[PDB]
């Protein structure tokens, strides 16, 4: 039988324990901010197509100037610490040892690869979160009522560092062990869950599943967040980014500018996707330089087009450049007090 | 005639009376610890050499790692900002426009793309530095009285935010503009340095040229360092790695476990390096693996060895996470208190 590791159950009071101890690391950041990492990574060998990598490699750098700009930490991973939890399972034994490792730790955020930051601006409302302990954006009538597949997504989700994620985390990794076991639990996912294709059992839809059927012990600290594109579909978003431009401005996070364009079903890094490669690759392309437009801007470029990789001035160059106006504040943000 | 921007000559004043008005952005993060900005780029587009960008990748996560544990950080470009100063000349305007657009930088740390950190627990010491606005790795001797266009590397370097390097980089400029310029300098540099081929001017060899003709006006800022690998020759120290795991321990820096290991001349994204690409990728997977065990072994793992992805524990899992700090300090550092 699969474990994650040997059961802890007083975590919560090695935690508080520890920060009494350790004051120089406290668990918040600022007096309503906690202190968050996001957690992101990728498989250790080059992609089966080459341009893979390429767009890898945007994506870290999208996520390197969010955090910056936020100040939030980034862990990259490119290792496999349980050979039986691979693929979109191997981030539960990555999650568990970074929440063990790191107690200073309030927040631990998730995002795959192929998610991007397309709102540089937008701040998550953590005072909205205080009283729970994981957020994924999705909706209560399609997890609880309808069991749809797709009801969340957990592609982009936060984690509190508390028992009750290591007892989650447990709940959560049966349907992972590759082999028979994810193979028949897909059968299983397939079967009670809607709209489901058949395939070996996911995270996204074992999660599902879990919420579905034990609400009572988790929903009350679950938050089904649909406010804001904590995750955002691109398939219904990178047509729209001319829209945005003209009539609306980053902060809002929402339909207006969303937070987050996930390009699930696209994978740049295998050999085939769900969708056509041209229009990944090319709607990649445009909502990368979507979030950098917003980068450039604090230093006086964009981009040409939003689909092509070279950039022009915003404005002439003075000898007076602290009197420029940032238009958003990003240079000098709160979020680095 | 080329220009990187409007003539500023009180930016030291500029400076300071901007650092009085913002407090909540000090140049000092900590006694005697310079506020740092670590800029490394590449090009927009994917790499020639197709696999090119599954290692930009990876040297994109080993500076994130360092510079996660050392409280520094990280501005990826991937934009021509200036057309005439394409190639490795692209980092003049870009440490101009990011040195002007945020004052409270007191060093801007420019990291080549090939350049990756292999000693992740040494800090630099900046006091030694606090007199100097250029440090280099390199020796006088070279430099001054040889004129070897390799006394000196630019892919490693601290830059001072002030007035002086504002000028600096004016005197620098000149050997950049693609096309005749650059051609036409390099044969001037190739006829004044010493061992210098024949090619399109560079900005290391342009730098040997103006300290050397210009040591009174600028070498008294300048700190050519040696007794540590700010910038370390591949050539020289990947075959022997496995001798200092079993000899020494990092924090060293230098010839017992080098902070860097550069792969000049290997050329992983372009094409028509001096040595086998061949080589050059698996000495480059030694490199990652070396400096990756150091951060893996925080969360006990290590790569079974330098040239293997797979990893393995280097000690067995516990209920008790919190009572054995890793083993040089790393995860709960002075550098983040
Ligand atoms: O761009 C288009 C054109 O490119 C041309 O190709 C160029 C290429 O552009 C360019 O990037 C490339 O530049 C690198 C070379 O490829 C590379 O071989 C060279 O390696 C240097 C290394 O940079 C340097 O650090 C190293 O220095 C040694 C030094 O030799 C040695 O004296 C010194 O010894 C010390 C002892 O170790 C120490 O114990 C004692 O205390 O002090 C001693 C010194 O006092 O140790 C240092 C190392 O620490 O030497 C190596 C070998 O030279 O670095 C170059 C810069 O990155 O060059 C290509 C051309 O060759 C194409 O040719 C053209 O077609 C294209 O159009
Ligand atoms: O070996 C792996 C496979 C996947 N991931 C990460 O887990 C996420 C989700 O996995 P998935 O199989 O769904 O790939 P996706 O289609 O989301 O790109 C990926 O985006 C990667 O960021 C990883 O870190 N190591
Ligand atoms: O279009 C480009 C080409 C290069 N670089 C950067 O300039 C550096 C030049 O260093 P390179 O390794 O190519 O020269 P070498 O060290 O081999 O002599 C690269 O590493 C990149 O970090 C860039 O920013 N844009
Ligand atoms: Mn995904
Ligand atoms: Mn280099």
């Amino acid at each position: 039988p699969y474990s994650l590791g040997p059961k802890i159950s007083d975590w919560d009071e090695q935690r508080r324990d520890w920060l009494k101890q350790n004051p120089s690391f406290p668990n918040f950041v600022a007096p309503n901010k906690p202190r968050v990492l996001l957690v992101t990574g990728s498989a250790p060998k080059p992609c089966e197509n080459p341009v893979g990598d390429h767009y890898l490699l945007k994506s870290i750098k999208n996520k390197i100037d969010y955090c910056r700009i936020h100040g939030i930490e980034i862990f990259y991973n490119m290792a496999l610490l349980d050979a039986e939890m691979a693929g979109f399972w191997a981030k539960l034994p990555l999650i568990r040892k970074l929440l063990l490792s790191h107690p200073e730790i309030e927040f631990l955020w998730w995002m795959d690869s192929d998610a991007m930051f397309t709102d540089m601006v937008f701040e998550l409302p953590w005072e909205r979160y205080k009283d729970y302990n994981l957020v994924m954006h999705g909706w209560n009538e399609m997890v609880y009522d309808q069991k749809n597949w797709i009801g969340l997504n957990t592609g982009s989700f936060l984690l509190r560092n508390s028992q009750w994620s290591l007892d989650l985390l447990d709940a959560w990794a049966p349907m992972g062990p590759k082999g028979k076991i994810r193979e028949e639990a897909g059968k299983v996912l397939t079967r009670e869950l809607k709209d489901r294709p058949a395939f070996e059992a996911d995270d996204q839809s074992a999660m599902v599943y879990l919420l579905a059927t034990e609400r009572e012990k988790w929903g009350g600290k679950v938050y089904l967040e649909s406010g804001y594109y904590l995750h955002g579909y691109w398939g219904i978003l990178v047509d729209r980014y001319e829209e945005m431009i003209e009539n609306h401005k980053p902060g809002f996070g929402d339909h207006r500018w969303p937070l987050v364009t996930h390009f699930v079903g696209c994978k740049p890094c295998g050999k085939f996707g769900d969708y056509p490669v041209e229009r990944c690759l090319r709607q990649m392309d445009r909502a990368f330089n979507f979030g950098d437009n917003q980068i450039l801007q604090m230093y006086g470029f964009t981009h040409k087009s939003l689909g092509s990789r070279r950039v022009k001035p915003t404005r002439n160059q003075t000898d007076r450049p602290l009197d420029a106006k940032d238009e958003f504040g990003l240079l000098h943000p709160p979020f680095k007090a």
